[PDB]
C-alpha cells in the first residue's frame, strides 16, 4: 500500500524522482515553462548532468517526506505551507500539481509493480486541495 510506496520509492530515490519527473515534462510539455534550463534535451541528455539527478532527487525527498507524515493520504496543513511559501514555487498554481500527480499515477500504472495507484491519485487531490487552503491560487 501507500506506507510500502513510500519505501519502494526511497529505495531507489535518485531513479524513480528521475523516470518521474520526465514523465511529467514529456506528457505536460508547457510545464517545461517552469524549468527553462532543461530546454532543449532528451531524457538521456537531462540524466547525464548531474544537477538534474540532485534536483529530481531533493524534489522527491521532500514529496516523500510529505507523503510519510500524511494520515489517510491527506496531507499535513504545515506541509502544504511549506510548498505554498517556498520561493522556488512563487509563480504556481494548484493545477501545476495535479498535473505532476497525474503524471506519477500514470507512470505508477505502467510500471511493472504493485504501486497503489488509487492511494497516490487520492494524495494528490488532497494535497491539491490543502494547497488551495494554505493560499495557492
Ligand atoms: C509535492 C510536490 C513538490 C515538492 C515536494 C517540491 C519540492 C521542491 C524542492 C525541494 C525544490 C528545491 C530543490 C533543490 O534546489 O534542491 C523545488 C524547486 C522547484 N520546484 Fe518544486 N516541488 C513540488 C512540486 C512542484 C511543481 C508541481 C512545480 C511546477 C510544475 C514545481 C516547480 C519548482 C521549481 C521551478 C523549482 C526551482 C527549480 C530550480 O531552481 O532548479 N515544484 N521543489
Ligand atoms: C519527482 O518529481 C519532480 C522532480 C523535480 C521537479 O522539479 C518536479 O516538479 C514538478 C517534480
Amino acid at each position: 500500500g501507500f506506507k510500502q510506496d513510500i519505501a519502494t520509492l526511497r529505495g531507489d530515490l535518485r531513479t524513480y524522482a528521475q523516470d518521474i519527473f520526465l514523465a511529467f515534462l514529456n506528457k505536460y510539455p508547457d510545464e517545461k515553462r517552469n524549468f527553462k534550463n532543461y530546454v532543449g534535451k532528451s531524457d538521456q541528455e537531462l540524466k547525464s548532468m548531474a544537477k538534474f539527478g540532485d534536483h529530481t532527487e531533493k524534489v522527491f525527498n521532500l514529496m516523500m517526506e510529505v507523503a510519510d507524515r500524511a494520515t489517510d493520504c491527506v496531507p499535513l496543513a504545515s506541509d502544504a505551507s511549506t510548498l505554498v511559501q517556498m520561493k522556488q514555487h512563487s509563480g504556481l498554481t494548484t493545477g501545476n500539481f495535479e498535473k505532476l500527480f497525474v503524471a506519477l499515477v500514470e507512470y505508477m500504472r505502467a510500471s511493472g509493480q504493485s504501486f497503489d495507484s488509487q492511494s497516490w491519485d487520492r494524495f494528490g487531490k488532497n494535497l491539491v486541495s490543502a494547497l488551495s487552503s494554505a493560499g495557492m491560487k
